[PDB]
């Protein structure tokens, strides 16, 4: 950068500050309705709304409520939501089966949606967490570890029944090496040429993670257990560019960062290093402690537009949010 | 910078984003919207006068009383900003361009006309000598008729302060002398004028583009090679910029704006500070009249306003504000 | 950039601007008869010249007719021209098998001029566009989408009529992915070693090209309908450095951004990214307006010579034109 | 800059560092220590006093004899520095500020007693007015109620001299006034304090943020637009930087810490300079309250504190200070 | 870089430096245990231990002592050892086919290590030079040079035994090209998905080798022979850069500088250009040199932890140095 | 800046540049020739004196007849210049370092008995207060025990002066005060010491390193953390090289050496200056050590002197320089 000898008082920063009309004009990003993506837990049956304690606000709801919720959600603007189903605890496997059920919530989600809201965007979640007895994303090995190759295989029938069901897009979010790519070439020798990968490229093994666990009903599964053998090291900033690089090389159509807020600094280099469409997941953890801190009275509503401002300042394209319909509602007015 | 990842088709085809409107919306890397919108005006004598400019079709001047009365649209529509230009009468041309610091010539009433009724709107005063002079030529000339620039500036910081008095937020310097920037922030801050908002005409071309405006305020009674910038020229402008901003203009202005768009582009890029374009009223007229004649779709407005965004512009000087405005609103 | 620490009063901008000498010295950039293409419109039959009202002084002419006005062309030294056929409304159809007709317009037409003309570089459009019922650049499914890869299939056929008929340059204008490697493949193939490809790269889905769909007799065709699918979005500029890259790795000769004022940023890091033969397109709406205003009396001709240098100065090699003859005659003097 | 060296899978498998323990913490690319840890401290008028804050759950406002007593445990942890942050009582409030520059002030007896008692202990005094003014804003208003710019750097001068005579080794001016950095180190060398440094709050945005700490402090009776920068804004931080960097500052802070992470990586990559990062009360409640409620796990509080070190923070200013140096030792 | 016109005396570099405080604020690197790889030289036999004379402080040791000693390496924290076998002179060959005897030293060490320590990081030696009557580290044809592609198929055969015998990192020190990816591909082959290959990808031709030369007994199998051929030469730096690109492109985890202080930056160009786990040796002649001149009384005891913090502040994520007990030890209090 | 351009095994073989002399000899990147060296020598107070340091194998301190005489063999060998470091008697050692500007301190003599009989050598003469300090630190103490940066730098510039009086073509300031190089410059100027170079010693490091030089030049009878700085600081050393460069300075040099290659990388690569380092007391005996014990081959000196010109050095402080220019005539 050329600091091009700016020196007080020829240069006073505060002038542009002085009014709103200069404010507004050298002001240099805005979110906008589509900048947003609405993640939504899914529940199996009718009629069923079911809060969410760590998530405030949230619900789960069965596809009935969510093909009325969605009327708004469509009529507010917002481009997408990514489906995340509450698996039923009978349907979770060793071998994760549920994944590629055409019958599964996700499944049976993306076929209600697509039908009766053609121009919606939808999102699927390629992942064995939701499935497995574990909570683990892929196949374990007689040592307990998530096996890559063979994960990927259960992936990649996954990520065809998505396809299959109509979903415009398919979100590996598994941290497998290789997947963006295996899942783009079945995808491709199966004709689905338009389906795109939302690449979850520098996913960190975070803490932040906690309320979605229990929202999608896989924390029970997991237990102690972690996932640093394939999620990133919080640490790794260098790390998250060579993830990046891989996955557009294997055919990603978008890549994300993944927490939002705690590696803003990832989602500036990836986007200034890649210049592609670049996605940022605002977690769980990440809505509840808003969330709890508003409900408190200890912040002002308005940090829900600072954090997600903070998203497109940083070179983030596109935020899973949780409030994105808030969000929405209040961009809109 | 730019790394290719090594992406090839078929893995990677530019078409599935492209797919459906939701994944376009996503991806979109810019956005056009009013907060990036500045309305040149051009500001008459009299009062409940408008008149229509023949080379400017769809564009008035106004009386300071229409123009009050149209700013109610504008600020209702949410534009940040106007940009005064006074249609100076003939009576009021001279040698000395003294007609530039009358505290009660065309742009000083109408600023502080402006500054009352609508406190919140922001006033961009032309500092620039060419609707004063018998001849108009931007500065003050010498003997040989070439334009005096360290005389013209003295005249130039005149009109400044005089446009820092009526209360204007902004004074926009688009005479192209050499130091300007620099005399009028030192004229300002010394008058305690410590807000006041210099918007520099940085990179300012010698353009074919400007004659429609120059019948819009009654100029167009000869060249500025001396010194508006030749059009040929890249590199030079990151000198002029680089200057204006170590002078301590708060923004700095490309113009013309989309035979320009390469030069909007290496500004924002090299500087990162607040950078302005003019679409020039050529641009205006060549689209407007393609419009009008059935050959463009009018879509071609926010393409070219859009284009602004894309190449690096935070603000748009442009006579299609109120129209891209409304479009915005629907 | 270095600006060096330079300061008014040491330096002074004006003082290279004082006289004609320095102002010449210094100019960063010309325009030449070098810099020239002209994009002709070719009717069928013989002795046919009709105007255009949306671009005042462009003509479509008959190959006879053709013929003799590019003896003042080539007199004017302008090294190549752009081909575009006006294709019988008889001759559109669903499979757009006229695009490879030996005996299609722009195939007799490269035949006659590369025969009476061997120096005139000859470029031929590949695309679907003015041979299809519907005005789109290829093969609809039955959503009415363009289908990418049977799209290609019909292109390459094109392609490959075109360098049987002797045209050095095939310009690719259609927005397929890959087509620029499934052209230069086949013609590898065939021994068509040395026939360039000018790629169309970053072609935006643009309110420009009205004129030339009259020109070419596609408007009718394509009436509402978009190309959004295909052609890219105007806010994106990135996004022109990814397609640029695929042309490159994928065997372009030759790169071009279209529209050309409206997108000189995308010039400018075209040309400062890749390094490599870059063009740009002065579109049939961009020739239009200035005409237009020119006409009027609104604007002066010297504008002319104005937006062909912005196109210099923003880094392109070539200029597609309809100026073309104008500017070479005004150069030329 | 970035070469992807052609890596592919499966030659290329991210997951085998990740495999083991041993090999994760060879690769490990940073890691959080308490040189890294500065505690910011609220400070009570009284004897014997220590009060909850509502808003910042395990946060005590402490008289200057408890925070001594604390201190002992700041300093055998090794936490290199504390922020004092006066609780000034609203006898002391008036438009001139003046209870800012007062050799008696908390501030200014807290900084000679930690000084004292714990010289090796690094003290930072807060240059501001907003614990001072009747209506805490941040420097001295005009008529309109506007901060003034130059008038309020007098203040800040005074107050930072005198924490420069009550010993203080660092001041911190968080008020974000123009040129306010260059005028306190001038007059410090001026007054022979060749060695007080000057850590800038350079680009400290207009946050929603700072809720707890008002209440912590006792400001919280209105915004600071006119002089905290715009949430929305990043090139403009460079600018900041770069100004206080020129005036004399011998660290550089960005303020939020965690929404503005983008900021510190770009701060860092531009400048290379001692880069610090504030974790405001408003990060800190919500990461403790989410904790309390049994909504995040407690390691998320080093996850936070490992990321500022990863986008290129060099030191931390952060209530949680205490916690993570017990976790470190540990 | 930036300077951002900083000035004496508004600048002054030493009010950081004032005090221990503000000068541990903006320290910009430290060493951890974290950074610390040990190698040893391991044994025949049992009950054996042998000092070094050329690298004071340091013991060959047996399996069975080396058990021993990896007690307090690990309750140190120490991540990884690398193991160097001292070949007994019968074994040595012209086909170096103890390289990958499943009976080796290298393999029962490290069998023996990974039962008893499971979270020690081993990394075995790829290369010939233990193995060979002349000392070289691969296979000479009858001009005396060493065959790359014949040396490789030995090289490949060993870090199989290796991998066989559990060890989760192979290091190929051995300076052939192509080997990175030829040792990739057969562990791949045979399922060693997770073995890591540290490369040595900038090894130089150095005279700083010649106390391990002693300690791992090749010194006088290798006599006057020198390594120019496939050692880098050390005047070469552009060159490392090549270098460290083809072992990432083959599939290298690490890569790795070495000697370590007399190319330190070769260390920061590495790191700077690649982004990548690096890794640095700090040789047995810096060991010798720093400990003979500490027990001279010449040098302070300092200098250990000195020479070892410019490894991180060059840019190296981690360091092999028979000093990393030492380090351990001083950090550790 | 680098581009892989692709090359992949086996069509490129990085060994086939490798296989044979002429080749290594063609793309050799570096050579190290007598043009690079500087011989740092100890110079004594007396006549027909040389004594060894323990220390330091293989170096004698000479008394200036010596020096004239050994110095008929350096010149021979095309050794550039020497890097004077006087051993002052105790006698002369005081708190106000007087002895630095003595025109008859064993500096300025030495000085001019070598520009008077060798005029084509260059003398290189040592601006520090160490060498005459009775506790040897680099400058005067105030009451606390903290070495004052500005009055040091009065008695640096009369030192500066009186080596410029005495013929030095180049002063070089080891100190480590902040701004000394442009008071030194300053004074030079003022003088009319137009072509007195000032080789900056710009990042030299708190080292334990300097050990043996502090045995030989009998300063031994304490640390330098606060000027001299920490051995992890990098981004540190540019700040100190661009204000050095920024002061005048002619050349600059990085302290430590070969610890330091990394320093010297990044000050050639930003600054693009002539660049020195000094190859340390501590380096040498490492090396000589080590060689004499017969672990090294001696190799090894040759090698360390090449890294300084791959690192990025134009000359190369080392007290091998006698050694290296035979081996490089012969
Ligand atoms: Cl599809
Ligand atoms: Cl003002
Ligand atoms: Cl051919
Ligand atoms: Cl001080
Ligand atoms: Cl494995
Ligand atoms: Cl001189
Ligand atoms: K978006
Ligand atoms: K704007
Ligand atoms: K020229
Ligand atoms: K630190
Ligand atoms: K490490
Ligand atoms: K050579
Ligand atoms: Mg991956
Ligand atoms: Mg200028
Ligand atoms: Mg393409
Ligand atoms: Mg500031
Ligand atoms: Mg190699
Ligand atoms: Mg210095």
């Amino acid at each position: 950068f050329t600091p091009a000898n700016r020196a007080y008082p020829y240069t006073r920063l505060r002038r542009n500050r002085r009014d709103d009309f200069s404010r507004r004009l050298v002001r240099e990003n805005v979110l906008t309705v589509d900048d947003l993506i609405l993640p939504v837990f899914v529940l199996d049956g009718v009629n069923q709304r079911e809060s969410i304690p760590s998530m405030p606000g949230v619900e789960r709801l069965s596809i009935d409520q969510l093909l009325i919720e969605a009327e708004e959600w469509v009529a507010l603007g917002i481009p997408a939501l990514a489906l995340f189903p509450v698996t039923p605890v009978e349907k979770k496997s060793l071998d994760a089966a549920e994944a590629y059920n055409p019958e599964g919530i996700a499944q049976r989600a993306t076929r209600a949606l697509r039908e009766r809201f053609p121009e919606l965007g939808i999102i699927t979640d390629v992942a064995l967490d939701p499935f497995t007895t574990h909570g683990q994303d892929g196949i374990l090995d007689d040592d307990g570890y998530v096996l890559n190759d063979v994960s990927i295989d259960v992936l990649v029938r996954q990520a065809l029944s998505h396809a299959e069901a109509g979903a415009q897009v398919v979100a590996p979010s598994d941290m497998m090496d290789g997947r963006i790519g295996a899942i783009r070439e079945a995808l491709e020798s199966a004709g689905h040429t338009n389906v795109r990968v939302m690449a979850y490229s520098a996913k960190y093994a975070s803490a932040y993670y906690g309320p979605f666990r229990d929202a999608v009903g896989s924390a029970s599964n997991l237990g102690k257990g972690n996932k640093a053998t394939y999620q990133m090291d919080p640490a790794n900033s260098d790390e998250a560019l060579h993830e990046v690089a891989a996955d557009l090389a294997e055919g990603a159509d978008m890549v994300m960062v993944k927490p939002g807020m705690p590696y803003l600094d990832i989602v500036r280099r990836v986007k200034d290093e890649f210049r592609a469409p670049t996605f940022v997941y605002q977690v769980s953890g990440e809505y509840a402690m808003h969330m709890g801190a508003i409900q408190n009275g200890w912040l002002a509503e308005s940090v829900i537009l600072e954090s997600l401002t903070a998203f497109k300042r940083a070179g983030a394209d596109g935020i899973l949010t949780y409030f994105a319909k808030q969000a929405a509602e209040q961009l809109r007015r």
